[PDB]
């Protein structure tokens, strides 16, 4: 029963630091990338769509053009891993990541912000 | 650019009558039920779990299953349609529905239960 899971739920983070939000799903194996979607979106801003190996610039929201990105490396692990540099207020919210690697699951994750 | 569209997002529906909701995705030429998976929710309650052409009635979730049903033949005309029969009012509420079939979307629609 494909699952994914989140190690922190909850992210308390500095106004213009840096933050790396975690989903893992399982890769028993050497990552397939024609099995592999990964979505991050953030109250209905597209964040990240890698699709297959594909990974379209176009389709990212504004805000978080230049300032996310997925780490390729962790994605073999298992770890759809989003970096988010220079956290701003707006960036506070509910994160969901949605996986489809066989089967499909998703997760939320809440980030607070500080001023 | 894999798209998933409703043709209605709100459906009024009267109480203990029967619901069909949809959502529309392509399907180029034959579908290829292998590469598919439907998934159908209402606020976190799992409805309808269609992974590669088997149905999981294993945890999903008692009071639907008992009145909600996929109807396989219009998956071949790219329509994951969700049958209700006899609308309760535990029905009313924001379903979605994910689909993944080479690409992924998915849509939110809103049902409402009238008592006359
Ligand atoms: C998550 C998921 C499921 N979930 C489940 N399936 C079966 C059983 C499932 C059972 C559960 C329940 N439990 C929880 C714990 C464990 O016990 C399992 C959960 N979940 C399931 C099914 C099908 C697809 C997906 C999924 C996977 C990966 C990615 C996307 C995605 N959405 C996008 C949305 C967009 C949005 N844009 C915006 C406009 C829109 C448009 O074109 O209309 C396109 C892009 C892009 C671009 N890439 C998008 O990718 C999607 C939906």
């Amino acid at each position: 029963a494909f699952t994914v899971t989140v190690p922190k739920d909850l992210y308390v983070v500095e106004y213009g630091s840096n933050m790396t939000i975690e989903c893992k799903f399982p890769v028993e194996k050497q990552l397939d990338l024609a099995a592999l979607i990964v979505y991050w979106e953030m109250e209905d801003k597209n964040i990240i769509q890698f699709v297959h190996g594909e990974e379209d610039l176009k389709v990212q929201h504004s805000s978080y053009r230049q300032r996310a990105r997925l780490l390729k490396d962790q994605l073999s692990l298992g770890n759809a891993a989003l970096q988010i540099t220079d956290v701003k207020l707006q960036d506070a919210g509910v994160y969901r990541c949605m996986i489809s690697y066989g089967g499909a699951d998703y997760k939320r994750i809440t980030v607070k912000v500080n001023a």
